[PDB]
């Protein structure tokens, strides 16, 4: 069974916005890692730069292109050096619609994405799969609507398991309250993308997690995070329960 | 000796320097145990009130959410704790550079403040002030700080004729606040230091820091 | 041997628009980076890096207030001596200068100074004495060295292909020699303590407090240079 989903290149107004909330100043923020160490600062991408490029070149300017070639890292090994060599033209993260995200592998080597969307699209379990994107391939890795639906659902699901454990253990004088933020470290996960350049991880590979690959990045989508937060704030408040 | 001060909720001059107002009145740095997580959050002077909660909106400005942040080194222990940060708290800046904390979290907040140290009559830095939910305590008085950094630098300087000689790295601490969410530290707790707690934040007060710079250029250490 | 060098007090290359910042400075304590990367606006041609505490940012980086849970007594002793630190000035399109204001000299790592001193690239330490005001980076010289270096990289690679089963295609890496190149655009200086043979600190990252300075304009020029390299085309 393919834990590794392959993604080869495939050459070619009626519905309101998801939220009235105004767009963010940045549509996403990107943190680059070498193994379990973050190299360089977090790169923010203005919502006015619908396409950001992350290659292995050296221009520091910022804005819509985030270079990794010039970054230093005192702990860097000879392996990370080998890998960093092949990043090259890297990838393009394109933001369409309110907050949909696409990836364009411009590198000569395949990139390995970690996306909850792609997981669902492959009939796989959440987080159980590595999506390999072949050089030149151009595929959608995140759908705002799909994510939003999932959030409200998961959020509800949790809120219930809240009153569940609540009525569970629940004599003297004692009060109960839902953990101010149940299932949050999980809903946020739905708003974060990740991708490893050159090297892939998982069963078929020596790297077991992405934290074990020479050079990857973690993409935080803000418009998704805006929604989610807005969702968390539409839940019954933790009112002490005798 | 009552190392832990208790702050339950109890319902209710001109500028010190001509020096210009800070771009940001403070900057917060969130840590998990002894690792800094996220970027350092900087609060504009036009945002006299900042909220640090456990939610997930990444926007800048007056709200710093620790919920969406990641940490490869994160542990179950830390996660379980982050679970209760909730409404978090509100750090407020009054006057030229005074600071007040307002706990909104359902659970206590343990602040490390020199100002409170004096009020509680404890030896400087030998106390952990526990802010109870809904409490609206004042944690930093600019004027006092100013009075203190001067004297402390004056004595640290005069102590050159010789320990008593403090360097920048001791005076700067007068301009910094620190607080832990949910968990507390001290002798009555497993965590002996703040950097040994699941989630806390170090707060740098910029107005106070300026005064200190202005002071290290008159009473050189 | 002369690994340690002593420096006591004694037209546009591109149309590409001037960088937003002319350099990015990162502060380190041993092998740890304390504080955030300070970015200097091009409008602040001279930035000051001292050991004081104004957080104001802009044209002055203070390492005084910065915190580090890993800090030690040795690093604390060392920070004590940074004082007025240094001044990094930017002349022209991208030339960098250093003026030691500290009472203690500092030790820069400058590929340009290496060229001048007639020493193997990167194999030297330049000690800037208090009061000294010496040039440490030259764009023109840097630009010229880049191209010839990138070019040598290329040749070497293609010469690696010939050095090699017919039914298979071979190909050269995209980032060939890209590291050593970008290094030509970065400066490093250690306050108070030097490093090298004559020192108990064998490398910059073994010193209590140093900074790495990324020269922006130079980095752009190298980007263009890199984008003028023959696209990698797998030959069978």
């Amino acid at each position: 069974n393919g834990h590794l989903q392959h993604h080869p290149p495939m050459p070619p107004a009626f519905q309101p916005p998801i939220s009235n909330h105004p767009a963010p100043e940045y549509w996403c923020s990107i943190a680059y890692f070498e193994m379990d160490v973050q190299v360089g600062e977090t790169f923010k991408v203005p919502s006015s730069c619908p396409i950001v490029t992350v290659d292995g070149y050296v221009d520091p300017s910022g804005g819509d292109r985030f270079c990794l070639g010039q970054l230093s890292n005192v702990h860097r090994t000879e392996a990370i050096e080998r890998a960093r060599l092949h990043i090259g033209k890297g990838v393009q993260l394109e933001c369409k619609g309110e907050g949909d995200v696409w990836v364009r592998c411009l590198s000569d080597h395949a990139v390995f994405v970690q996306s909850y969307y792609l997981d669902r699209e492959a009939g796989r379990a959440p987080g159980d799969a590595v999506h390999k994107i072949y050089p030149s391939a151009y595929i959608k890795v995140f759908d705002l609507r799909q994510c939003h639906r999932q959030m409200q659902q998961q959020a509800a699901t949790a809120q219930a398991a809240a009153a569940a454990q609540a009525a569970a253990v629940a004599a003297p004088a004692i009060s109960l309250s839902a953990a101010a933020g149940i299932g949050v470290d999980d809903l946020r996960r739905l708003c974060i993308l990740r991708m490893s350049f050159v090297k892939g991880w998982g069963p078929d590979y020596p790297s077991q997690s992405i934290k074990e690959t020479p050079c990857w990045i973690e993409i935080h989508l803000h418009r998704a995070l805006q929604l989610l937060d807005e969702v968390l704030h539409t839940m019954p408040i933790a009112d002490p329960q005798p």
